[PDB]
């Protein structure tokens, strides 16, 4: 029989321990050539493996890079002038690695260049409430300063773009290992830990979904029309530079000015945490220069795009796409996740060649430039916007199949939510302790979900990876998955070696995953997911899942507006069409669901089917969010304070937060009630679409 | 057998007769109660007639109305400010009905209220080429005057934003003889042409697709937010009145200053046409006043929707609409459409109830307040966005069945012209001289295409009615058709008694029509698109149509820019990406056609007839055309000199438009090869939705 167990049989730990140990011997840079002939042997393979058809598709799109002859570096300098304090050029390389030319540096990606000089102010994690304690707390002023901040909470875009509406002339990166260093293990190469000497890589844009920050809105095809340089999407416009904890120590162990306000202020160095600004007394004629040097070009990039033709509706496309760039030799990120939709394409393949053929097409994407904004994907579906809108039924995303080895993990639509819950009911648990029980049961026990018993945590998608454009642009049902840690000691950050040279095919085989058990598990989730959305006679989404999370984001929104009774009253905010409409939705879903059960008719499948795939693409405003056009889905949007986070009925959220400092309340929550329409309006018209056609 | 031929010799000329006596007895102004009880028995007929369900749908929009008790009026004042010449409070009403109540005298709709006083200057048609000739040939300048203008050439609308763009504190509009009082005929009671006290009423609203004025993007439903007066869109900022002949020359004979340019500013009156700006020497110290106090007024309307459920595709939607509201009576507007639709839905019911179904669903529509802006259409639309544009098919407009009695007029996507050519030959010519012969021959000898030898002219659509929502936000094909004059005499307006008193039913029984033998045969040809949209197996779009237009229109644009040849050489301007876009277009709609050909299985029919109905919707662009974001076709939009005109590839005509008086010439030609790009672009990717699907 050719059905979903002959694929998931198929799959094995020792093809991806193979496929891992392939991709990750040399550094995948976006655009460089070592990336490009990546490509051309995925091309090649993903053909010998079996699919129909093969492809590059390739774009120029804005990167950044170093200057190779001229280095980014921080200094302290003296009153002369003198440097006395030099941050490291490099990371020192992992063993066995230190002759492998072109490791880059590290770097954020798109500062732009400079050499300010100043007073050091410390910033904590570079939250928005975080500058609010410092203004309006502690009053002190960042205008003209340079801010060192910790990574770690949120995306490092929000730190930089924070920084500089509070006045900063330039930012400095650092890894604590409060954030960064588990109790109790060792650094690399002795343990998954970071050394003083490891740096976090990482672009610093703000782009909200644009793409391409040359070409909004189109794809960087061949006759594009590019913006200049000062027109461009999201730049930030101070330097910005990374370091680790042994440089960090020695700009900090200096400070002066402010006491650190209270304790989730402090780190785990040896150091006051003193807020500045400036340095203590016998220093403080001293200062810190920064020097950047990074250049931003228009350089070509190549996504490879497999097809697998459906037998029954080849016009109907179910996608599993993940990156293929790194930042360095890439054995977590990405090439964990391209080591397994690599086994994932060669048993669809296996099964192709023996005769079978999927009911609905399958596409498989190895995107470019994820690294640098997303670039490769957004920059795909804006040239191929009108067959995805009207042919996209789902997007299975592939990064990083671990970054622990504790549980699983899954971020999704409410409409995959009983489609998650019945395949790990079906596959078996890796962890040690649950031999012979099924994933679902060991998942459940180590995350349970907060609100129903029995069942296990499933959390909303955020954004900061290429479903973002999938999702909330264009409205195509999404998910993810992997293998995580328990969130108890590090809860506050991904795994320490991040965007590190460190990050080797040893890391992985050594410490994560040894018998690559996890990786085999990850790949029967997401393959599996695929083979269900590809293969099963009616699709396998839930509208009324959609309808009960839809009354806890209301509940929720709700509670936020109600610690302003007062202003509530004199405005008039009513949130009874909201309800109104949750309600409408709830009913309407549970009749489709009947209608769904009771029906050796094609049409009315494929009008079903069609009400299915269209429910997703239901919750999107052509017109978009307020200020951010290309966030366009009126439940989820990336968190305007954190683009890793999700946020529920964003339009409300963001009209809502610190509404008791704007100058103008009448004006101000006048559009909190225009909000309250546009997510009222979108809900009751979703529903309508389940609704009887005529 | 239930085919086209029972549907066509169901449909008689008598019943259109009745049908059109019953609805023009008394005014159905939007808003009112006696369009409300017209809606009552619209729907309540039309359930009579077989319909599956009759729904009212009801939104509460801005609308206008004069001042019951202080009414709208033009002064000629003194030095003293004595008012020695007033025009008309009301036309003389025609004879039988100088008893009915309720008619509203004339009055622009949305003109602000105002009393300004000052100069005259007399504008011509108040076209951007008047204004042009005025102030950089002529030197005059407009700013603080009052200008009065001649209706004709450009939709009224245009006019006042023009004149506004030029400083002026009132505008005066007036209809004169030379457009509108064909030489030989008689004034109405006698004869089809305007008298000296008839005036054309209307809205001078510049909407650019929004809807109702407080609701852009949105249906103004109960719980609805509404922007404030001052944020509404596309109010006029001063005063604007409509006036007859008589009154006319009053105002004109006494005009001085600079002679009219040349014979082109002079109309039929006995008087100089003499610019101005003021009155000759003896009369120059006298001025002329406006008093103007309408309100605009939040008022409820009301849509009524009838479906007749399809049998095989119920999820897909042919949709016949046509509004009902008039300005008086509506003899000719709408009344006409609104007979034949009536006789429409019967003859489909009279077969519904002998067991017949189409195969697709059908959607019937009287719309309300479409001479307020197009407000219930708009409305509706925006309240079913996400049904419209998954499932809807085509939209085919039901205003005015006749402006003259000549030949056939259609206007339509390209999709369409191959179904129209078709239909046509099959249906007979009423026209006298032609007994025994088809429409096609008639219309084809008294109307030849400019391009092909022995076929007839069919136009693109322009705007100004109720299927701008449809095609130019939304990409739904849509076409219209009626019977229309030889552009001989007055080829530079619909006709002379449009939106006065004097269109009666008695005007279309004693001059247009007097057999109804052109309603029945617009009857035929509305009716029959409909019914093949509605119930042929392979949708009857033919895609190579659109490839052919394509070149036309690209060919036109290069035309344009190629006046520019310096500029086109230093700033590098190429139309190569457009040419190529435009030749794949062509030959992969020639290989769509030949699979089209070729093919007893129900899914590549579904998949084919979706590539059919998808095409006009991958015309459009999320983003919208500039400063425009609800015209969003980017093959045709409305001119923004003429709302009434039809432009192709707006985008680059509108950068390319005067572009020889920008400041920055480099910044405009930019702008001109931006837009080459989206077009390029665009045409591609419609291109490439009919290429194989997988
Ligand atoms: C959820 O689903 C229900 C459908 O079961 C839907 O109910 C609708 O509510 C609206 C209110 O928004 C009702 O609208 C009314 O329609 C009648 C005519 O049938 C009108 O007369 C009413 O207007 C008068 O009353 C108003 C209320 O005080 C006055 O302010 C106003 O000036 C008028 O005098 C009113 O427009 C509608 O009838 C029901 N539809 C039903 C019961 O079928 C509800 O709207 C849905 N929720 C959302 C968010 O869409
Ligand atoms: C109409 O249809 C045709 C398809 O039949 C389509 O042709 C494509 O044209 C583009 C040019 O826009 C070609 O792109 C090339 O791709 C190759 C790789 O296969 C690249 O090496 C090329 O890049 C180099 O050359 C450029 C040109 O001078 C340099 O400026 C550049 O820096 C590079 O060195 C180039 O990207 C593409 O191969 C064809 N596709 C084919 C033939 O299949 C055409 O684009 C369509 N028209 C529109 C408007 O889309
Ligand atoms: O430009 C972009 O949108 C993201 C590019 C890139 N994307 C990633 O590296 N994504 C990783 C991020 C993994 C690390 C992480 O999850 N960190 C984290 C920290 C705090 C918090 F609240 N959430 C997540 C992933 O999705 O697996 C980046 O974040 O620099
Ligand atoms: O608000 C709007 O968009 C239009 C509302 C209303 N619509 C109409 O009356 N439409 C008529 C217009 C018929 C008269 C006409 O065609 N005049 C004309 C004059 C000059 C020109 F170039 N084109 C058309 C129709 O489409 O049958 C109006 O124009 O005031
Ligand atoms: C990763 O695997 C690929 C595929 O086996 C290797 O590329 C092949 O190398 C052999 C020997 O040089 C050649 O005969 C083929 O032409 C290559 N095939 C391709 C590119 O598809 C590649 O060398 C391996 N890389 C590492 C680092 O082990
Ligand atoms: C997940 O599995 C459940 C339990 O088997 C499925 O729900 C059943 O589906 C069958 C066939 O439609 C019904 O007749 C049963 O009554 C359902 N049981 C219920 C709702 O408790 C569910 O449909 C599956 N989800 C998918 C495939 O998405
Ligand atoms: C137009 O036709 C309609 C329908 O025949 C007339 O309305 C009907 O009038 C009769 C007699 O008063 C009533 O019995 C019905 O209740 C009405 N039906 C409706 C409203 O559906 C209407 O009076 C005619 N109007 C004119 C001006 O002749
Ligand atoms: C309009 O009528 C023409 C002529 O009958 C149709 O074109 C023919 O269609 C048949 C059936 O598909 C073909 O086998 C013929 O070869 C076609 N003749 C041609 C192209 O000259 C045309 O399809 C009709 N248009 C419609 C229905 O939209
Ligand atoms: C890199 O740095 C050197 C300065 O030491 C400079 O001359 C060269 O132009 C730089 N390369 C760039 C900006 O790409
Ligand atoms: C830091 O680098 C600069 C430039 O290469 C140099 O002048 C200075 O000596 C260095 N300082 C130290 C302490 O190494
Ligand atoms: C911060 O510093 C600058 C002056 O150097 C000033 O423009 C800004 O208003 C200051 N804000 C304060 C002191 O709150
Ligand atoms: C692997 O699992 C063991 C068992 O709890 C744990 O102690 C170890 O820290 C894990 N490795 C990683 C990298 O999390
Ligand atoms: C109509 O006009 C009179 C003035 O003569 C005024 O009192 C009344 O308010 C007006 N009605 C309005 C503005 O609706
Ligand atoms: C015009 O109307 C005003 C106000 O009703 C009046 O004072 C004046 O006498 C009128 N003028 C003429 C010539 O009728
Ligand atoms: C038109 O008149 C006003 C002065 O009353 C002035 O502001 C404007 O610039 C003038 N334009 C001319 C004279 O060209
Ligand atoms: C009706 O047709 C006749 C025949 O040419 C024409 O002379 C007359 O003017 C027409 N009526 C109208 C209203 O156009
Ligand atoms: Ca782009
Ligand atoms: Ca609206
Ligand atoms: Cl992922
Ligand atoms: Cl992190
Ligand atoms: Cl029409
Ligand atoms: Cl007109
Ligand atoms: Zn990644
Ligand atoms: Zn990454
Ligand atoms: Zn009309
Ligand atoms: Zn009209």
């Amino acid at each position: 029989k050719h059905n979903m167990k002959a694929f998931l049989d198929e799959l094995k730990a020792e093809n991806i321990k193979k496929f891992l140990y392939n991709f990750t011997q040399i550094p995948h840079l976006a655009g460089t050539e070592q990336n490009f002939q990546l490509a051309k042997q995925i091309q090649s393979q993903w053909k010998e493996f079996g699919l129909d058809s093969v492809e590059l598709a390739h774009y120029d799109v804005l990167l950044s890079y170093p200057n190779k002859t001229h280095p980014n570096y921080i200094s302290i300098i003296n009153e002369d002038g003198n440097e006395i304090f030099n941050t490291s050029l490099f990371e020192p390389p992992p063993p066995g690695y230190e002759n492998v030319s072109d490791i880059v540096p590290p770097f954020s990606a798109f500062s732009p260049q400079g050499m300010p000089e100043g007073d050091l102010v410390y910033v904590n994690y570079a939250r928005t409430e975080d500058f609010f304690k410092l203004e309006r707390d502690m009053k002190i002023n960042c205008s003209g300063k340079i801010v060192i901040a910790r990574y770690g909470k949120v995306f490092r875009g929000n730190k930089v773009k924070n920084a500089q509406l509070a006045g900063a002339k330039g930012v400095i990166l650092y890894s604590d290992p409060a954030d960064y260093f588990a109790p109790g293990v060792k650094s690399y190469p002795d343990g998954w830990n970071l050394p003083g000497g490891g740096v976090q890589r990482g672009n610093i844009l703000n782009l909200n979904g644009a793409g391409d920050p040359l070409t909004p809105g189109y794809p960087a095809n061949e006759y594009a029309y590019r913006r200049g340089i000062a027109e461009a999407v999201g730049l930030p416009s101070i330097p910005v530079h990374p370091i680790g904890y042994y440089d960090a120590q020695k700009l900090l162990e200096k400070m002066g000015g402010s006491a650190p306000p209270d304790s989730s202020w402090r780190g785990s160095l040896k150091v006051p945490y003193n807020v500045g600004p400036g340095f203590t007394g016998n220093f403080s004629t001293q200062k810190v220069k920064m020097h950047i040097h990074s250049t931003n070009e228009v350089t070509r990039i190549y996504n490879v795009i497999g097809t697998l033709r459906g037998a029954v509706e080849p016009d109907r496309y179910v996608i599993l796409g993940g990156h293929r760039d790194s930042w360095v030799f890439g054995g977590i990120d990405p090439q964990s996740g391209a080591a397994v939709v690599h086994e994932i394409v060669r048993s669809f393949g296996t099964l192709k060649k023996e005769g079978w053929r999927p009911r609905r097409t399958i596409l498989f994407a190895s995107w470019d430039a994820e690294e640098f904004g997303l670039l490769g994907s957004t920059e795909w579906a804006e040239e191929n916007s009108r067959l995805l809108q009207e042919r996209g039924v789902a997007y299975i995303n592939a990064d990083s199949s671990i970054e622990g080895n504790y549980t699983l993990r899954v971020d999704c639509t409410p409409l995959m939510y009983s489609l998650v819950h019945n395949l790990t009911k079906e596959l078996k648990s890796p962890d040690e302790g649950f031999e012979g029980k099924s994933l679902y049961e060991s998942w459940t026990k180590k995350s349970p979900s907060p609100e129903f018993s029995g069942m296990p945590r499933i959390s909303k998608l955020g954004s900061g990876n290429d479903f973002e454009v999938f999702f909330q642009r264009l409205g195509i049902a999404s998910g993810r998955a992997r293998y995580t840690k328990n969130w108890e000691t590090n809860k506050f950050s991904g795994y320490p070696l991040y965007h590190s040279v460190y990050e080797t095919y040893e890391l992985v085989e050594k410490f994560y995953d040894p018998m690559f058990k996890y990786h085999l598990t990850v790949a029967q989730v997401r393959g599996g997911m695929v083979f269900e959305l590809a293969n099963s006679i009616v699709l396998p989404f839930d509208c009324r899942d959609y309808a009960v999370v839809l009354r806890k984001y209301a509940d929720k929104i709700y509670s936020i507006s109600m610690k302003h009774p007062q202003e509530m009253k004199t405005y008039s905010v009513s949130f009874d069409s909201l309800f109104s409409a949750v309600k409408n939705f709830t009913e309407i879903a549970s009749k489709f669901s009947e209608r769904l059960q009771d029906f050796s008719n094609p049409i009315v499948l494929r009008m079903m089917n069609d009400q299915l795939m269209f429910l997703e693409r239901a919750f999107i405003d052509p017109l978009g969010l307020p200020d951010r056009p290309f966030y366009r889905h009126v439940i989820y949007a990336p968190s305007s304070h954190n683009k890793y986070a999700g946020e529920s009925f964003p339009g409300i959220y963001d009209a809502l937060f610190d509404i008791e400092s704007k100058v103008d309340p009448s004006k101000a929550w006048g559009e909190v009630k225009r909000q309250i329409y546009v997510a009222a309006f979108t809900v009751q018209a979703a529903a309508e679409t389940l609704s009887e056609v005529a």
